[PDB]
């Protein structure tokens, strides 16, 4: 019993944590094998930041400008090189430590476990969703760039996000570990703003599930709905659209409580349209759409 | 900026998790030196949780009773005795990965992080707070007994909580590590339940400097209140009274944000009698009580 955002534990990736200071920078960086992988603008300085070319700003820069530090170890850079907005710092020495990893890239709506660092440091965990405008709302302050997201799986550690940048109503921005953006974000300094977002219909429904689960009934009802009207009121109320792939994906959820996925849709309409009439669910006033089906799953 | 529920890394305590088995019930065990701590209800049948009287089970148990597994290495059981209601079983091999230690017994109302565990092989872990009943709100499955709640500071691990049982409720309780129960509950079959709980109200007060500091302002108002009076509106809405420890402790709060403690009590009182009339604070509808004032200064 009981439902909390959970992180997957973090030690693997622990494990792979270091420091990169290049000038007067300092930041995180992930150590695999015998590669640092670490945020481009480590390179850059303030004034480099407007309009910078990272192309020649790389150039001007050798192995010996970059100091890498695991722990109180320091790692010898043996070679340098950009992919997208990763650099990748080749070291002498590979990292005993490096686990079963994958780079994946996730889709907006799925979660995953931050590991928050400084100086090469891990501070904290914490789970985040990759939200419909690709940002996330983590909890990053400064010298946290280089935290990694990443979800495990039998041992296997699928790394998805790079932290680049904070935007300017508090939300994160960052990449994949390949170097390629989540959303319409840069690594130079704009105007740029987080866009729209819209709520995860999909997670709101699975966590109604894990409610259920746990034991809150309350807004469940005898009435059903079909697709094409539940998907006019989630329009209405900025939620995403409800797909047929949605439907089967909760099926065992709804097997599960032998609720159909349609009735709780119903239940789902009437808490949009009416409120909780200050009740809670799963200790919350708010319909939670940061959980996906699985995170139910593997949790209930 | 940002908040989260965030835990401490897991690494640590993960390299400490193992498999004990006893009869046909398995759970877990902290593996520290060459002792191995679980809960002593591991020794006990169905039928032995009715008035069970663990001197007389343990005693006709044998070091051969009690299989212990490290992953896949299988540890030696060379000793076993009693402490409390945890289990020290004594094994061949001191654990290579021993962290420093402590431990540590916490109060009602401090946080700490939960490593929840199955078969000896971590799960997940996310963050609880003891609350003033004496029981935690985790999320725990069969099998997690064992699992422990610990602090980290500078690299020492202060383990402050074994899992032991789930109540009727879907709340949990549990021993520190000597094997001493937190609050009036026990290690055998009985019709025990959580009693009347309150809401933490230094914690609140934390949390809303939390969200000042993060950018959220709109119940921040130019009144202040008294202590006394204060505490006649806390004893109302079953809010634990506030001391003058507890202002001293939010100071450096207070100092950072520029709001007097008795100025943001003088807004607690204000959001206990009106609601937030349809706002959020740090993205909740709910006043929040699972933060002390150490995880905001942590995090913001």
């Amino acid at each position: 019993s009981g439902f909390r955002k959970m992180a997957f534990p973090s030690g693997k990736v622990e494990g792979c944590m270091v420091q990169v200071t290049c000038g007067t920078t300092t930041l995180n960086g992930l150590w695999l094998d015998d590669v640092v992988y670490c945020p481009r603008h480590v390179i850059c300085t303030s004034e480099d930041m407007l309009n910078p070319n990272y192309e020649d700003l790389l150039i001007r820069k050798s192995n010996h400008n970059f100091l890498v530090q695991a722990g109180n170890v320091q790692l010898r850079v043996i070679g340098h090189s950009m992919q997208n907005c990763v650099l990748k710092l080749k070291v002498d020495t590979a990292n005993p430590k490096t686990p079963k990893y994958k780079f994946v890239r996730i889709q907006p709506g799925q979660t995953f476990s931050v590991l928050a660092c400084y100086n090469g440091s891990p501070s904290g965990v914490y789970q985040c969703a990759m939200r419909p405008n690709f940002t996330i709302k983590g909890s990053f302050l400064n010298g946290s760039c280089g935290s990694v997201g990443f979800n495990i799986d039998y041992d296997c550690v699928s790394f998805c996000y790079m932290h680049h940048m904070e935007l300017p109503t508090g939300v994160h921005a960052g990449t994949d570990l390949e170097g390629n953006f989540y959303g319409p974000f840069v690594d130079r300094q704009t105007a740029q703003a987080a866009g729209t977002d819209t709520t995860i219909t999909v997670n709101v429904l699975a966590w109604l599930y894990a409610a259920v689960i746990n034991g809150d009934r309350w807004f469940l009802n005898r009435f059903t709905t079909t697709l094409n009207d539940f998907n006019l009121v989630a329009m209405k109320y900025n939620y995403e659209p409800l797909t047929q792939d949605h439907v089967d994906i909760l099926g065992p959820l709804s097997a599960q409580t032998g609720i159909a996925v349609l009735d709780m849709c119903a239940s789902l309409k009437e808490l949009l349209q009416n409120g909780m009439n200050g009740r809670t669910i799963l200790g919350s006033a708010l319909l939670e759409d940061e959980f996906t089906p699985f995170d139910v799953v593997r949790q209930c």
